[PDB]
């Protein structure tokens, strides 16, 4: 029963600690998905978390419609995470990178090509472009030439992020894009083998899951999944027949750690009704389960103390706090984060939040 400054070894990622830097996409990349030099600086800045997720990250042109997010399927890309990875671990920290496909959640305008899903549905709301929100488009259910194509680019990302220098990769299963569009029976509509039955519903996840682990091992492989929220118009009406199988299949596949994502009733930006499912989860999958949502540093120390959780990952607190195991670890308050910076571009909101008073007052 360890507390979040006890290692932890994430398949042979040695994490010094237990506080772990979630996923957040911040849109500091340019035009072609390439990361730019500001990225270095950003994630230096938080090297010290035992283990740095990165934002997600696209694996091909068709799969990434966020602006300015950035991309790991070309070489360009890939020559530009590499000093991002080498200043992490210049300070001593890990890192590993978000493969991300968004399914339906794109614009054409961005991509090039219709958004593609499991089946032809349309998102609610407004998606982003390089002009301003747009109707979602209706996507395309994507066929058996789509999942192999899309196999090799999971599998040509996971690649160039072992290329760049990255410790290991997280499969991005959940939040409602293009694998937890499979997974849930609220977007899965599908007639054929990766629809219906739980079983079937996973099947995407398996060969997605498959590919990685033999393109970079399965110590290497870890995955989000986000079993109850309803995400972006996604949700399962009976998450624990998907869910709990789902990570059962991730354990016996040998993925090195798991991370969910779990709103509860009471939360901003994406909460929800259903259940956490982390309980029933963590029977089935006994490799480090990372849990990640409303987490204070009371709440986190509780987890880990209950036996409830490996470790714990922080997003929001992330961004305003590039010392936030400091500050956990001397009782430091902590840093509030600006929204508007969220997804801006330059430093502003970024690389100027600082970790001590030495800022316009030393
Ligand atoms: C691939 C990926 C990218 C994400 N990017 C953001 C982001 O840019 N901003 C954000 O608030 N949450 C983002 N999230 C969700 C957070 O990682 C996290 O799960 C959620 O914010 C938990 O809330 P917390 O920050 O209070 O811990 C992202 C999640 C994933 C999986």
């Amino acid at each position: 029963m360890p507390t979040l400054f006890d290692p932890i070894d994430f398949g042979p990622i040695h994490a010094k600690n237990r506080i772990v830097m979630s996923p957040l996409l911040r849109g500091r990349a340019d035009k072609e998905a390439v990361p730019a030099p500001i990225m270095a600086e950003y994630y230096a800045q938080r090297a010290s978390a035992g283990l740095i997720i990165t934002e997600a990250t696209g694996i091909s042109r068709e799969g990434l419609g966020w602006p300015f997010a950035p991309g790991i399927w070309s070489d360009a890309q890939v020559e530009a995470w590499k000093p991002i990875v080498a200043g992490v671990h210049a300070k001593g920290g890990k890192i590993v990178c978000q493969l991300w496909h968004m399914g339906r959640m794109v614009h054409s305008s961005v991509t090039g090509t219709q958004p593609v899903s499991s089946s032809a549905t349309t998102a609610p709301g407004e998606v982003h472009t390089y002009e301003g929100k747009k109707p979602f488009e209706q996507a395309r259910a994507i066929d058996a030439a789509d999942i192999s194509r899309i196999l090799n680019d999971y599998e040509n990302a996971a690649r160039n992020a072992i290329r760049a220098g990255f410790d290991g990769v997280q499969i991005h299963a959940a939040n409602g894009y293009l694998i937890d569009e499979f997974l849930r029976n609220g977007t899965n509509h599908r007639t054929d083998e990766y629809g219906g039955v739980p079983e079937n519903r996973i099947r995407f996840l398996k060969e997605v899951t498959e590919r990685v682990i033999a393109a970079i091992g399965a110590d290497r492989t870890g995955v989000r999944l986000s079993p109850n929220g309803d995400v972006w118009g996604c949700i399962d009406s009976a998450p624990e027949t998907v869910f709990v199988p789902a990570a059962k299949l991730l354990q016996d596949l040998g993925v090195a750690w798991l991370e969910l994502r779990e709103p509860g009733p009471n939360g901003d930006f994406m909460k929800t009704d259903q259940p956490k499912l982390s309980p029933q989860i963590r029977k089935v999958f006994l490799r480090p389960l990372v849990l990640n949502q409303d987490y204070t540093f009371e709440a986190a120390q509780t987890a880990l103390a209950e036996g409830k959780a490996d470790a714990i990952a922080f997003g929001r607190k992330f961004i305003s706090n590039p010392d936030l195991p400091e500050r956990f670890a001397r009782g430091i308050a902590l840093q509030p984060d600006d929204m508007k910076t969220w997804f801006s571009q330059g430093p502003e909101g970024y690389t100027d939040y600082p970790s001590a008073t030495s800022g316009p007052n030393n």
